[PDB]
């Protein structure tokens, strides 16, 4: 009955964040827990749990641009429309899975799992479930249709599946990240669950802090687009802002802003803060489209505006769902105007939609409940 489970994550932070709900669910199920990731493994450990770095000195953003250098036809094709069919994507997607294989297959041999749960991203999860010989369970991530991904993402690890001894598995079950609202009319690929939002944890000060009497906005980008692409899609956003009768948070994590010089008077900025704290006063927010930003603003139950650097191929699968249900404004950063922020703070029908798509996820199982259904699953 007790299990080792292993959590595999891509080394991103929103790859990694929706896997920690699942990690607590089963440490406090007396289960042995442990993770493995790259880049982001001190952020992990945050989390309170054990980490080993399967990549150590890794870097997403010089993989991407390896990637394009590597790939100009790609670059230069494929990659001037968005991510919706992974298949499409599994140059770039093994790219990044590549050099986590030689640790992740040591570290199975060597901690000999039950278990294996891994995100969506992560193909070198199946990789390791195949390796150690058990089951796999995938978190999926915003609204991805899964598809034939991994086998298209492992058409490119073939050289290291032959070394391995490993075929690709299909997992056991899958979770969906989005309530069902939000995946329209695409088929749920398994089981729904609610949304807990993970940010880190926080000393919040000496006493609980208030809801400002004037509204505040919040402005966030997520954790790899600015890093990708440089911090100036943020500031046609922060202009639009300061023209603006609101007070705005800028919440941009741990990127240096100094870059951005003042900001407008009624902007006040923040480093990490775990994003439903900072919500939790707030009317509204701003973000480039990331799936666990989405899912938290439906959490404290208000209106997002999705305007990410319009060439950022990554943000595009909550956007026709955030349009069609009403619960927020789809754009680009170098579009958004103070017409639009105004939109979003005043419209009400985007606060009533919020709210309703905040009830149906709410009732969603919990991931203490998903803990219990993958044990029924695998017993
Ligand atoms: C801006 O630059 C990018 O976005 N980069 C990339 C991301 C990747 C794959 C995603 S699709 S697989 S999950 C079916 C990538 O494989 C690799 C990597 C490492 C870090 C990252 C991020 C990218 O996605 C982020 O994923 C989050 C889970 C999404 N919220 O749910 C965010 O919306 C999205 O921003 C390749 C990549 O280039
Ligand atoms: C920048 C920032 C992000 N976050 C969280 C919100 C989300 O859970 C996660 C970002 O994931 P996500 O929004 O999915 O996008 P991306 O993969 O593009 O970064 O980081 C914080 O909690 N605090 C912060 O200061
Ligand atoms: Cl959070």
């Amino acid at each position: 009955r007790h299990m080792r489970v292993l959590f595999v994550s891509s080394p991103g932070i929103g790859h990694l964040f929706p896997l920690i709900q699942l990690a607590w669910g089963f440490r406090t199920a007396g289960h042995d827990v442990l993770i493995a990731v790259a880049e982001h493994a001190d952020r992990a450990a945050a989390a309170g749990l054990e980490v080993v770095d399967v990549a150590p000195d890794y870097s997403a953003v010089k993989v991407f641009e390896q990637v394009a250098k590597d790939n100009p036809r790609f670059a230069e094709t494929v990659a001037t429309r968005p991510a919706i069919d992974l298949e499409e994507w599994g140059v770039q997607i093994a790219a990044v899975n590549r050099p986590l294989v030689d640790g992740t297959m040591a570290l199975v041999d060597d901690y000999r799992p039950d278990l294996v749960v891994y995100e969506q991203g992560a193909t070198v999860g199946l990789l390791a479930a195949d390796r150690a010989g058990v089951p796999a369970v995938q978190r999926n991530q915003s609204a991805w249709r899964t598809r034939g991904m991994h086998r298209s993402i492992a058409s490119f690890l073939t050289d290291l599946m032959d070394k391995h001894q490993v075929s690709l598995p299909e997992p056991v079950a899958t979770i969906e990240s989005f309530p069902p609202s939000l995946l329209l009319e695409a088929e749920p690929e398994g089981w729904f669950m609610r949304w807990v939002p993970y940010g880190g944890g926080a000393v919040l000060g000496d006493r609980l802090p208030p809801v400002p009497a004037r509204p505040e906005v919040a402005i966030t980008m997520g954790t790899i687009e600015l890093q990708a692409f440089g911090i100036g899609a943020v500031e046609p956003i922060i202009a639009a802002a300061g023209e603006v009768d609101a007070d705005f948070v800028l919440a941009l994590g741990d990127l240096d802003i100094s870059p951005l010089g003042t900001l407008p008077r009624n902007v006040r900025a923040v480093g990490w803060t775990p994003l439903h704290t900072l919500l939790r006063t707030c009317t509204a927010v701003v973000h480039h489209g990331g799936g666990g930003t989405v899912m938290t603003a439906i959490d404290a139950g208000i209106p997002q505006l999705l305007a990410p650097d319009p060439r950022d191929q990554f943000q595009h699968t909550a956007r026709e769902a955030v349009s069609r249900r009403g619960i927020g404004l789809v754009s680009t950063s170098d579009k958004v105007d103070a017409d639009l922020l105004r939109r979003l703070i005043g419209d009400e029908s985007l606060r009533t939609a919020a709210r309703e798509v905040r009830e149906e996820m709410v009732a969603l199982p919990t991931p203490a409940e998903t803990v219990r259904r993958i044990v029924e699953r695998i017993s």
